[PDB]
């Protein structure tokens, strides 16, 4: 609906962000709370501040942006794009680097938990890790279709990745894959850790999150969205998990599996849901 919303815990929309021209793909908050990003089919991302309006609208890339992260610093910004490359951005909006190697879309960026290492992910089915210089360090090869989403164990030794393949991988620094997490009856969107480490969840067009142990065993499914689930986080505090979907809400849940809230009033479909870093603020694109 080409708005990013933010809200509160207990279902209560603070703000609507408006100013993107095409559809908003994906939403990240700065490290002091202070700066949302997000992404859009308009080839930019936009800063905005939490009282509501625009700051900064990041022009360069080429094609859709994908996804948007921002370092554990908060210096430094990461963009996904269908252009193929990964851009790093200062919070001037100034261009840092390109990092070029991917031979299809780029559809999702993350950050190590040490600011140091950057991982995307593509349709050419593989996640890439990079440095903050632009070079390529492994390319992480195993997933049989496109690659949707990737994130950092808190530790920043397991990477996860998401795939229309159905699966979630875990995977080493050195490419190493480690456990295929598959369960999911349809493609995964998106993939996040618990802060603690011991829960992974998936998000996945079967209209589920699906939760699961560090060995790849499902625990939990989360039902009730009533379209594809396109993207899941966890609270800071590790007791509220957010999903996004296209059947236009986020929910909200806690970690026993009990639908906490939804959180209604996007006019289309939710692509992408995150926590403020007090965890009180949820914010959703759409």
């Amino acid at each position: 609906d080409k708005t990013v919303k933010l809200w509160n815990r207990n279902g209560q929309l603070l703000q609507t962000l408006t100013g993107h021209s095409s559809s908003v793909t994906g939403v990240a908050f700065s490290p002091d709370g202070q700066t949302i990003a997000s992404a859009s089919d308009d080839k930019t991302v936009k800063l905005w501040n939490r009282n509501g309006q625009l700051l900064q609208t990041l022009t360069g890339h080429s094609s859709s942006v994908t996804g948007v992260a921002f370092s554990p610093d908060g210096q430094t910004i990461a963009s996904a794009s269908d252009d193929k490359t990964v851009k790093l951005w200062n919070r001037n909006g100034q261009l840092l680097q390109t990092l070029t190697g991917h031979s299809s879309s780029v559809t999702g960026v993350a950050f190590s938990p040490d600011g140091q290492t950057i991982a995307s992910a593509s349709d050419d089915k593989t996640v890439k890790l990079w440095n903050r210089n632009g070079q390529l360090l492994q390319t992480l090869t195993g997933h049989s279709s496109s690659v949707t989403g990737v994130a950092f164990s808190p530790d920043g030794q397991t990477i996860a990745s998401a795939s229309d393949d159905k699966t979630v991988k875990l995977w080493n620094r050195n490419g190493q894959l480690l456990q295929t997490l598959t369960g999911h009856s349809s493609s995964v969107t998106g993939v996040a850790f618990s802060p603690d480490g011991q829960t992974i969840a998936s998000a996945s067009d079967d209209k589920t999150v699906k939760l699961w142990n560090r060995n790849g065993q499902l625990l939990q499914t989360l039902t009730g969205h009533s379209s594809s689930v396109t993207g899941v986080a966890f609270s800071p505090d590790g007791q509220t998990i957010a999903s996004a979907s296209d059947d236009k809400t986020v929910k909200l849940w806690n970690r026993n599996g009990q639908l906490l809230q939804t959180l209604t009033g996007h006019s289309s479909s939710v692509t992408g849901v995150a926590f403020s870093p007090d965890g009180q603020t949820i914010a959703s694109a759409s």
